[PDB]
């Protein structure tokens, strides 16, 4: 409960049938978003044919970051990278199905991890904390907060990306969420009873 | 444009023969539309999708039991609706509120699981929805850590594993969080947001250097 696993993946594209996983960065925070270790950033080998298949937008970002040339030199396999990520996570989260996976639009990463790294996929809780869910809520409920987001960076790797995901959530914690510990038990029970009453007729049909 | 975000939210809950994206079948899809303030705009759509007798007999004991007890299995057996037909019905329904593709987030509890089945079986619907999603369970997990009394006060959900009631309870859960763990609208001023952004940028700058 006291730890969050953050992952950002890079791919040759978004297609779960055809595209390859070429980078996995992993970061651990506690439940208060304190970063517990500098993180891991693993560059996974893919063949030149797979890299030649990237579309213009993906080929361009991975060229500008230098990722593609690093992928070409790497000998790390998906199975080797999975064992490295699993051991790293277990230093802080030894028990399986206890820590959620966290990131921006993190379900996309999870799909590639479920396909390529089943042992890691099963070690993480199925629940995830999608920072972009909060982003899109703020976009509608608190538009000035949405437009005030910290600017995210250019031409950097997956590890910098996942750190900026934590920073974005730390920004929302200071702006759109109430102060901890939050409402009292009586206040929470009252709010729950209000929305139960407000949704009762719709639920009854 | 894809920079535009729709003021309406699309909510979907699915039932399946199991969680395996290779082997399991989509057998129920419920769809609900809300405005940004979580007002439900229509009673919702609930589609029972046919699945072969083999797929139903191959359900594991946990899933076979839940879909028997809810009546879903008998409904699936009686249904003649295909996934392609259900997909076109879902699209026509959503487009009454969200006509532009890639503008409305998909919303639910652990909605990435539903999205994987939609991407596999309903590619046109998958493309019409924004890739971004509002996972109410992400807020639930934040409440567990930052607001535990709100976490323990969540309204009790039904255990029926039926798609329309369950997606309505997902909206109700987010409405609960809106009143408990989110600040009052309109929220921070521009100046307050700038200060908070500067604080976290300063806080993470060395790590990102
Ligand atoms: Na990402
Ligand atoms: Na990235
Ligand atoms: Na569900």
């Amino acid at each position: 409960a006291g730890h969050l696993v953050w992952i950002d993946c890079e791919m040759t594209g978004l297609d779960l049938v055809e595209d390859k996983l070429i980078e996995v960065a992993v970061l651990i925070t506690d439940s208060e978003l304190n970063v517990l270790d500098p993180g891991l950033d693993l560059i996974i080998s893919a063949d030149d044919a797979a890299l030649d298949g990237m579309n213009e937008v993906v080929r361009t970002m991975h060229e500008k970051s230098g990722l593609t040339e690093e992928v070409r030199a790497s000998t790390l396999t998906v199975a080797e990278a999975e064992q490295q990520v699993l051991a790293y996570i277990k230093r802080w989260v030894p028990e399986r199905r206890t820590a959620p996976l966290c990131g921006n639009s993190i379900g996309t990463d999870r799909g590639f991890l479920a396909r390529d790294m089943p042992e890691l996929d099963d070690h993480l809780h199925y629940r995830m904390i999608d920072v972009s869910s909060v982003k899109e809520l703020a976009r509608r409920w608190f538009p000035r907060v949405y437009f005030g987001q910290p600017a995210k960076g250019l031409a950097h790797r997956a590890l910098a990306d996942i750190i900026e995901s934590v920073r974005e959530l730390a920004y929302y914690r200071r702006t759109v969420f109430v102060d901890s510990p939050g409402p009292s038990s009586s206040q929470a029970k009252k709010a729950a009873a209000e929305v139960v009453g407000g949704f009762a007729a719709l639920l009854d049909g």
